């Protein structure tokens, strides 16, 4: 799974191809339903094809990935450092559907729990100027 | 019987948000109830939430099925005559072809279902997103 | 074919002035031509299209999109060591940071495609506009 979850990863953020990555982590997601890593970035695959394909852009793809988050941070509550994480993700899911206000929230929440990414402070700055 | 199966199967799609579950709660019921609305007005409702949720589901072949059982439907409420139960086949219908963006054929629907008396609370909202849409 | 269909998808983002029809029939040639230079290129304008145009594409993600597809772009087109493509697709990343007002990456861009030997006949108007906005 570690392996696995790895090569989902570099699809979609080294090689840049979301529709290839969604695929490894929905294959991830059938063997291990409640991984929290497969469950946070297959919702970052579907966020990437909404504002990428026409077919794709739909409020489905947008309710899927705010269901997949909400199933992570019901597993990671179930981990404060993965439990901070999910928050994180809600705050990149809230900063792209332009609603700041709850987006806010969500990065505090992430903070608070401890979330470390070297990402934060150009988030921080972005989320300043909206 | 049949009004708990249709419940427990709409809890798995709308509030366990579980639409690969929720879909072979459908068929089993086409499998006893074949010309069911219910189940067959929504398993074409799952089936379009598997083709903008899953990469296995994302195909043609998906929402042509959904669009089957809206067909397959709209034969059954036609059959009986009931006004009620075609407003509701034809607003279904206004609903898959708004998510694949053919909002001409959508606005059609939607005026086709409030012309039969369909009755949602969520007309309104629909009626602004349709507008909006279809302004541009 | 990929020439007709590709230019039916230009007719619909730039003539009929249609980027979310254009933006479908781009993604259906990449579907079957994924390292097709021109459905690369104007994917990526879509959706810069799309963003200045829809509130439900206003977002971050649909200019990175666009930004990825100018960087696969790019790979495509040195993969083959095609000069006259690397200078298009420096061209089409200069229209890219000029149009999120970024000039000075636009400026770093618009003289790579004029050193790569970019030619269009649009260069002078670009050249006088991008001096007005550096300026």
């Amino acid at each position: 799974v570690e392996k696995d979850l790895k090569t989902a990863y570099k699809a979609l953020y080294d090689e840049k191809e979301p529709l290839k990555a969604l695929h490894l982590y929905d294959e991830i997601l059938k063997g291990s339903p409640t991984n929290l890593t497969a469950l946070i970035f297959k919702a970052a695959c579907l966020e990437k094809l909404y504002f990428g394909f026409s077919d794709w852009h739909s409020d489905a793809t947008m309710e899927n990935a705010k269901e997949l988050l909400d199933k992570a941070l019901m597993t990671a509550e179930g981990d404060r450092s993965k439990i901070g994480l999910v928050n994180f993700r809600y705050f990149v899911h809230f900063f792209n559907i332009k609603d700041y206000e709850l987006a806010q929230s969500y990065f505090k929440k992430a903070k608070n729990l401890g979330y470390v990414d070297d990402t934060l402070p150009l988030w921080e700055d972005r989320l300043e100027t909206k």
